[PDB]
């Protein structure tokens, strides 16, 4: 049996324990700013990742079993003009040497916008523009290999409010469940879907964020991360 | 601080730690069968409850601090006759000394259809039947001092199918919110809601679950929980 | 498998998860004050204990499976002389209806000082008088259905210094360990020993504390518990 | 709030987030083998370590708060000759990029026998073999900036038995605690040493083990970790 865990109710600057890519900084507010600000404004074409530094162990080829995890945190996107909102936030599992790929609607984590099963991504997207690949509308969706996402559900973008995420992966139904809540309004969303992570991921991944503001001057909006819970549970074999 | 917490995986029979209250018994393949269950079919007019044996420090009115908790939860309801399911199973807050009210739709918790601030009870009711008070069609709702509830949402019952729920308070917004996710489809649920614990409980409160059969011979449905998992932290003051 | 645990880094007054016996009062500082104290001096015969309230299972005998346990506490023990103190302090397990026994040195445990099975009590004790059975000085004993404990360690009774304990059981190697550290003086004591939870104990148990003053007046010293944490998993049947 | 943990209960082969240095592998059977072992035999001359990849934060400079921490682990050491016993295994905290410095008697942990602020090391030793700065006896030491033991007590090798460590670190006084038990002899050992973490390591430290078999052919030993548990919290400022 293998576990990982750790907290961050704020975040510190110059945090050893996490990788950071690309834009990202921690404010001295305490706030993980993945994308730039400037002035008080956010940039355009801005890409900033962050990642624990530990290779997480979600599963294991000896014994075929397969890791739970539960990830929560905090975000908050801040649009200055709501109906140009760019490009979003997603959290991610990758390969362990992952780095940042494209910016702009394909979020830092891949280098185009086909399937291929050697990215070896399972992400969940909070994508604020519409792509020639997206559905309709500002949404959420769970994302294997590929920016067209496996599934979705639509999101109303809550402007500068704070957003509690939960993801959780239940190994023995393959299900991978993503859910948001805005306590300001009493809004809330949620779904899931069938992933297979021994069949998408290596045996170790690094897990964290991406961002990424739209690839004009007037489509933009921040992405911070205020608060960040992970935990993992590789069992003993059954 | 206070926190107290506990896991059930699966029940064993004559559970001590835990107040079993009307019809409710442990199986022995280790679910907590809350309805009776006679010859392999629900009985009618049956009521069940099952509480955590420790009460729970949920507020403190010396410190006026309010307790965050998380209580996670799978269930099953059976009904032989999809159409003529009845009545439901609730998750619910009350205070320490709390017995069994009218069976039927005021399931277990209430003596009436009534609000009012003396009955101290908030609730997380997984309602399968149309009673004068429910809105169109079988739905989830919170409830907080009534049968009546204070918010719904749709939910389609999958019969005889595994519910993996999640219900949290999150004191600092008074947020109260509730997840079902059925794994073996795929469908998810969820809805939140401001209920302010302070105002509506005691300081201490049991916790639990309860369920009702309906109060015809044809409208049955058996109502098991398969495991449970609470925690609560009060914190310190400020 | 069945987990509980719970936390007090202090206590509140009327404490509703606790069930106190005998003189136990909670202290506006929110000390769990076992041995009465009254004009600022402890009181002569003066019995006090303090139990968790829901019942703790400790080992189940369909599946055969024994629970592995960590508790920790801080308390205090303060004699206006210490030549003169007497009697102490005792973690203990022991059946769900246990009641208080004997003042004196006989700690609220036993009603006399044999060897006796349908006891059902271990115990770690704290004990600062030497009775007809005890070794010579103050010391800290491992005690199995009696008083006259099992094994023993010297232990030197810091005068109103604050004594951190930790106490666990691991059931695969059937040992429990108690240990006591005095951070004030960097002072701290060890000791374990065999004992076989399965034999001695029901499957539910209640665990808490027990302390008793002497029985004359000028043998006395308080028994305060300042904060508790306790932890205990009953595994899946191997 | 920042906390870090991590549970192995046993090891896997290739564990991408330990950081493995020197002799150090992970064999089938699943133990973390520190020093070199020609089938079943120890190797002379053999110096292991092994680091959890990602950093502590142990002091947060800006908030002035420092973290407590608690961990745990089971080893085993084989001698073929107890008499010849060489030279030990330490648990040690050290600066993130810490490298392996001289063998033998020195650990791994020090480039020479003296006292120097700029080592930043604060470790727990189990030293089997007397060098010249040493007390008579195997012994179990703590250790800051220097292979001269702060502070150490008797301890009588076991050999070829599980030893059970529990290290804590208690920031309010800045207490480090270490205990050993032999379950199979019900043996245990205690201490604890004011150490200030502070004043001595750097905000983010890598924690982990090493060990050294002996410089000569005839004074070795096997150092193999079964288990380990680690747990840091550094709290909010007040
Ligand atoms: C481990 O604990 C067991 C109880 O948990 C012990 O068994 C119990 O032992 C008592 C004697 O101490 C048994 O009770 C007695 O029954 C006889 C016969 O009917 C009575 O003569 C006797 O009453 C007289 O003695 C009392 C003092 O002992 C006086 O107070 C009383 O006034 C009489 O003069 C006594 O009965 C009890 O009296 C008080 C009433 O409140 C009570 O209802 C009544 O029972 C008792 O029956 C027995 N219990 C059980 C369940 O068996 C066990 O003691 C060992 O085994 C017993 C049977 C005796 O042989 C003991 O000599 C022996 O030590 C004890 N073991 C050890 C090693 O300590
Ligand atoms: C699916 O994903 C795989 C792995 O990422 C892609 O194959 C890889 O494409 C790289 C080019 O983008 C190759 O590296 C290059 O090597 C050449 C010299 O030989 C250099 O000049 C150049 O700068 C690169 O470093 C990489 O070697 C290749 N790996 C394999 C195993 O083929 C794959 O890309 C697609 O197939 C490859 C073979 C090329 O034909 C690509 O043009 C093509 O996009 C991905 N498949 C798809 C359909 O996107
Ligand atoms: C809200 O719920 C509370 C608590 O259940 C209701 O108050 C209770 O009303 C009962 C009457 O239905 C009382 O019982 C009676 O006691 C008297 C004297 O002891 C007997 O003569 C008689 O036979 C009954 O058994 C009960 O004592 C009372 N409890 C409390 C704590 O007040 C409350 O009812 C409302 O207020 C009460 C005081 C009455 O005025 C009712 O008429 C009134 O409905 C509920 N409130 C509402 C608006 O429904
Ligand atoms: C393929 C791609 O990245 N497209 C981007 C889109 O995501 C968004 O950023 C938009 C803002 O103007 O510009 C497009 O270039
Ligand atoms: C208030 C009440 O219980 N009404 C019941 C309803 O809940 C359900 O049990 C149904 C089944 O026939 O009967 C109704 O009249
Ligand atoms: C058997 C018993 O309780 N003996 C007590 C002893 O524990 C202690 O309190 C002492 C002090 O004076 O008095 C004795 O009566
Ligand atoms: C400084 C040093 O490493 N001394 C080593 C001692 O630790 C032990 O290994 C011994 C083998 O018998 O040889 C000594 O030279
Ligand atoms: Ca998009
Ligand atoms: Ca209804
Ligand atoms: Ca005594
Ligand atoms: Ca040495
Ligand atoms: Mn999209
Ligand atoms: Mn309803
Ligand atoms: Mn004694
Ligand atoms: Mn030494």
């Amino acid at each position: 049996k293998e576990t990982t865990s750790f907290v961050f109710t704020r975040f510190s600057p110059d945090p050893q324990n996490l990788l950071l890519q690309g834009d990202t900084v921690v404010t001295s507010s305490g706030h993980l700013q993945l994308t730039q600000v400037k002035d008080g404004e956010p940039v355009y074409s801005s890409l900033g990742r962050a990642l624990y530094y530990a290779p997480i162990h979600i599963w294991d080829s000896n014994t075929d079993t397969v890791a739970n995890f539960v990830t929560s945190f905090s975000f908050v996107i801040d649009a200055p003009n709501k109906a140009k909102a760019a490009d979003g936030l997603a959290f991610f599992l990758a390969p362990v040497d992952t780095e940042p790929q494209k910016p702009g609607g394909l979020l830092g984590l891949f280098h185009d916008d086909r399937h291929n099963k050697s990215n070896h991504i399972v992400a969940v997207e909070f994508d604020t523009f519409k792509n020639s690949w997206d559905p309709e509308g500002t949404h959420i969706g769970i994302n294997v290999n590929s920016i067209v996402s496996r599934k979705t559900i639509s999101w109303d973008l809550e402007n500068d409010e704070v957003a509690n995420v939960v993801i959780s992966y239940q190994a023995s139904t393959k299900t991978l469940t993503a859910s948001l809540v805005y306590p300001s309004s009493s809004t809330s969303y949620i779904l899931n879907d069938v992933v297979d992570l021994k069949q998408i991921l290596p045996e170790y991944v690094r897990v964290g964020f991406t961002a990424a503001s739209g690839l004009s001057k007037d489509h933009v909006e921040t992405h911070d991360v205020l608060a960040w819970t992970f935990d993992s549970d590789l069992p003993d074999p059954s």
